DNA sequence: AAAAA
DNA sequence: TTTTTGG
DNA sequence: AAAAAC
């Protein structure tokens, strides 16, 4: 059958048979990403993303026909590739002194691509001169970054995110007991490890107030354990938890970062589908949805642009057929 | 950078 | 060709 | 007042 262009209509599973090739195409994008460039950028994770959904490797040029996503300039990058099994194009990006500091800089929690940008035009190339320097001023997301930089750096594994996940259940049913946490992001679409621990939490008899509290009610309850490192409340938060070894099956513990999200229960389905991801997934059933269907979809509802309606959802399989979508599993959403 | 309009 | 590319 | 966080 014909491939889709949309990641929303492939099954991605954690079985990639053409790394060799990703890996070059996600090095490109990162410096189109640097170099502000876009559409190049877009263009590179697309392709990289429909490689990804591939059952088989590319081993001849003939086996990259009728594959979308994968013009000209993409095509000259795998042939390069098959030629010596290296990429010369991504290889110039990683001998480059602005995608190098780029990657270095960015790697703190609390620094983007606009202050890696004024760190290398004012001459900076590494982090301990960065930290060292007595005019620059770091904002309280980078202090954190840099302090928590050795335990962030090296990601979370399964035990780790289960034992994250107990805790988080633990602080909740404490204030919210009829409410239901669930483990969205990377884990959930079956990765072994991740950045960071993402949650979705709802209930469906709490009120708008206590809705609102949740959050302010759990971060306070671990601030008094001494297990709130970093927390910025915008409903969702970004933190930053003291994972002690001993909840796990050197100082004892580690620096984990957590986000919350907390929905109203009657859009829940909603919710869930959006924080799943894959990052490319969740564009590509926008992307769907508008110019396929003329819908209009997003974390808390879906919306039909030519009637004019709301379309309800109790889960995600609801939601995939009102998109005429074929149902993806989490595990098969890594795009 | 690739595909739709 | 020009426009869109998630939201 | 950008900038960072998904
Ligand atoms: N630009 C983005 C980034 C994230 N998300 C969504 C989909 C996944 C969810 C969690 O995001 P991350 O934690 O940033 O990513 P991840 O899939 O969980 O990967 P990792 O396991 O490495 O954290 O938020 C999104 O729609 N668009
Ligand atoms: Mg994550
Ligand atoms: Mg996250
Ligand atoms: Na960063």
């Amino acid at each position: 059958k014909k491939i889709s262009q949309y990641a929303c209509q492939r099954r991605t599973t954690l079985n990639n048979y053409n790394q060799l090739f990703t890996d070059a195409l996600d090095i490109l994008a990162e410096n189109d990403e640097l170099r502000e460039n876009e559409g190049s950028c877009l263009a590179f994770m697309r392709a990289s993303s429909v490689l990804k959904s591939l059952p088989f490797p590319i081993t001849s040029m003939k086996d990259t026909e009728g594959i979308p996503c994968l013009g000209d300039k993409v095509k000259s990058i795998i042939e390069g590739i098959i030629e010596d099994g290296e990429s010369s194009e991504a290889k110039a990006v990683l001998n480059d002194e602005r995608y190098k500091s780029f990657k270095l800089f960015t790697s703190v929690f609390g620094v983007g691509l606009k202050t890696a940008e004024k760190w290398f035009r004012m001459g900076f190339r590494t982090l301990s001169k960065i930290q060292s320097d007595k005019s620059l001023r770091f904002t309280q997301m980078q202090k954190a970054g840099f302090l928590y930089y050795e335990d962030l750096v090296s990601c979370v594994n399964r035990p780790e995110a289960e034992a994250v996940s107990m805790l988080v259940k633990e602080a909740v049913v404490t204030f919210l007991p009829d409410a239901l946490v669930t483990m969205t992001g990377g884990f959930r679409r079956g990765k072994m490890t991740g950045h960071d621990v993402d949650f979705l939490i709802t209930s469906p008899e709490a009120t708008e107030d206590e809705e609102q509290q949740l959050l302010h009610k759990v971060t306070d309850f671990w601030k008094q354990q001494g297990l709130l490192l970093y927390c910025d409340i915008l409903q969702k938060c970004f933190l930053i938890l003291k994972l002690d070894h001993g909840r796990v099956h050197g100082k004892g513990w580690k620096a984990i970062r957590v986000d919350l999200v907390m929905c109203p229960y009657d859009r829940r389905a909603f919710a869930l589908l959006g924080w799943t991801g894959s990052r490319q997934f969740e564009r590509d059933l926008r992307r769907y949805a508008t110019h396929e269907r003329k819908m209009m979809l997003d974390n808390h509802a879906l919306y039909d642009r030519t009637k004019r309606v709301f379309l309800e959802a109790e889960s995600e399989e609801e939601i995939f057929a009102h998109l005429g979508l074929d149902y993806i599993e989490p595990w098969e959403r890594n795009a």
